[PDB]
Formats: structure tokens, C-alpha cells, sequence
């Protein structure tokens, strides 16, 4: 089976223990054998999947070879969601912080022990103000019932000191204020896809719910979207 060679792999390659949740492998005819693409979770991070690439080879009992295996990327994404939530933690008490960080082709040969330090990763999208790479775009989504009543000031703050002098490059920031529902619904399906790859239904609960939407470019110390666009953003307006 497919997600057994995926899963045997990753606990080979890195020492923890890995379930793939699904994958797909897009084919107009069932003797296509395309890229499959595996949503992953390491077991002592269930909650917040990551996607892999893989070819399996046509004859039998075939070791899988990995296209990229998605997993320097995760970690990546886990130290953006960590940085993010020390400023929502204070914010709300429910909440779920989606990291999207894609590591193009050119560096996907680069040693996980190399490029998941921040620093570095940092460094190689950094090389200039015509030449830069986004570091990439958090997907938060909390429960708006559960605010922890910090002023709306107190909590753009946060955020600008997060981007600002935390993640160190061009990033964008989504906050979606979902009710008390949407939002449980809304988790039960981030636990188990990846940015992007949530479906329709997911887009049919977050829909016209209010949400800011920003980024801070590249040698840039404030967002692009002042605090007031941000408290007629959390109103909806």
C-alpha cells in the first residue's frame, strides 16, 4: 500500500513516527502513474498536516521515491504558527494557526538540518530589494466568541512586532474572525488538509464571515494596511 511505503519512509528519514491522512494522484487514466501527493502528520504533531510528493514504480514491492518529501517545509511552517501564536494566544483562547511556507524546486536538495533554522531560511529568501522570496502567509482562523479582550490597538500591535521584528522578510497575515459553529466546523477540517486543499465546504463556512486580510513587504516595518483598516476589517465593513 501506498501510504505505508510514505509512512515507512518519513519515520526512516527522520526518527518520529508519521501517518499519511490521504493522498491523490491527479490521472486522466487509472495507467497514468503521475506524482501523488500525500497529506502527512507526524504523530507528535497531529493536528496541523503537511503535503508531500512521491512516485511509486510501476512493478512490484517498489521502494517509493520522493519527488520532495514536504517535511523541512513543516518544520518551517511550525516555527511561522509557534512566532504567530505568542502574539494569538493573548488574543483568544480558541484558535487554529495555518503556516503556509512552500519551498521552491531550486532548494528542496538542501539538508532538513540546514534549512529548517529560521535564520537560514531567512538568509536565502533575503538576497536583495529586487531579489526576495516570501517567507510565506499564516492562515489564522479563531473564535471570535473566545477574545481574551485585549483592545483592538493592543492586538494589531502584537501582530506589526510579530512580523516585524519575529519572521525578519516579506510575509502576509490573514485573521479570520469566525463565530463560535464555523469555527468548530472550520477546525475538524484544517486538522486534516493542508493550505489550500481544505475543499468547498471549508470555503462555504468561512465565507463573508469578517476577516483583515495584509502583508509587510520586503524592507517594510509596518503592514500595508494601517489600524484602521484593520478594526473595519474585524467589524466587516
Amino acid at each position: 500500500e501506498i501510504s505505508i511505503k510514505i509512512e515507512t519512509y518519513l519515520q526512516e528519514e527522520y526518527g518520529e513516527e508519521f501517518e499519511v491522512l490521504s493522498w491523490n494522484q491527479p490521472k486522466l487514466l487509472p495507467s497514468d502513474n503521475g506524482a501523488i501527493y500525500a497529506t502527512c502528520i507526524s504523530k507528535n504533531d497531529p493536528k496541523h498536516p503537511f503535503e508531500g510528493s512521491y512516485f511509486n514504480p510501476e512493478e512490484p514491492n517498489s521502494e517509493i521515491e520522493i519527488i520532495y518529501d514536504g517535511y523541512g517545509q513543516r518544520l518551517l511552517a511550525k516555527q511561522m504558527e509557534s512566532m504567530i501564536e505568542e502574539a494569538i494566544s493573548q488574543a483568544a483562547e480558541n484558535y487554529y494557526i495555518q503556516g503556509d511556507i512552500i519551498i521552491p524546486e531550486e532548494w528542496q536538495d538542501i539538508p532538513v538540518e540546514e534549512i529548517s533554522q529560521w535564520k537560514n531560511y531567512v538568509d536565502l529568501c533575503n538576497q536583495s530589494n529586487s531579489d526576495y522570496k516570501t517567507l510565506g502567509s499564516a492562515w489564522v482562523y479563531i473564535d471570535a466568541s473566545t477574545m481574551k479582550g485585549k483592545t483592538d490597538e493592543e492586538e494589531y500591535q502584537m501582530y506589526e512586532e510579530v512580523y516585524r521584528d519575529k519572521l525578519g522578510g516579506q510575509a502576509l497575515l490573514y485573521v479570520y474572525y469566525l463565530d463560535h459553529k464555523s469555527f468548530e466546523k472550520a477546525e475538524k477540517i484544517l486538522e486534516i488538509f493542508t493550505s489550500g486543499d481544505e475543499g468547498s465546504n471549508f470555503e462555504d463556512i468561512i465565507e463573508g464571515q469578517p476577516y483583515f486580510g495584509t502583508i509587510m513587504r520586503y524592507g517594510s516595518d509596518k503592514f500595508d494596511d494601517n489600524l484602521e483598516i484593520f478594526k473595519a476589517a474585524k467589524q466587516g465593513k
